[PDB]
């Protein structure tokens, strides 16, 4: 199970490292949980629609969302983090 | 450029987040530098061989190495390890 960040999602994760470590911890918990149970668990996961269909979202806080997609089958999967800051 | 962790190297990174912020900073700097110059710069990047050909290592500290691969096209920096040595 690989963890994949984009340029922008890693930048915002770094931003949290620089400004609020509590948010970093929440995001790490969301990651841990989504790798285990992609569609259930922490942060009230909900599927996005339209051009973001395959993507899912969980709450970090009311103002900040963790958007991701788990891809791959069986034993070689990946979680792609698309956003970890702001609304969708 | 996308940043890829394995289960093992993310566990390494989390371990540093839990235990030593200086290491997290040093790792973040190596990631940053390797995104702009994958085979040169901070930490004295050297290419590994044989068993681990295609991989590269940079020094985090005396006893900890940052080991990574670059794969891809139009790219990915894959962090394979960032705790311990050999």
């Amino acid at each position: 199970m690989k963890l994949v960040w984009t340029l922008s999602s890693w930048d915002d994760y770094e931003f949290w490292q620089r400004t609020d470590a509590r948010m970093v911890e929440k995001i790490n918990d969301l990651i841990r949980n989504a790798k285990r149970t992609p569609f259930a668990g922490l942060g009230k996961p909900e599927p996005l629609k339209g051009d973001m269909a395959g993507y899912w979202s969980r709450r970090i806080t009311a103002e900040h969302r963790f958007v991701y997609r788990v891809s791959g089958s069986g034993s070689e999967q990946r979680l792609e983090v698309i956003q970890c800051r702001f609304h969708y």
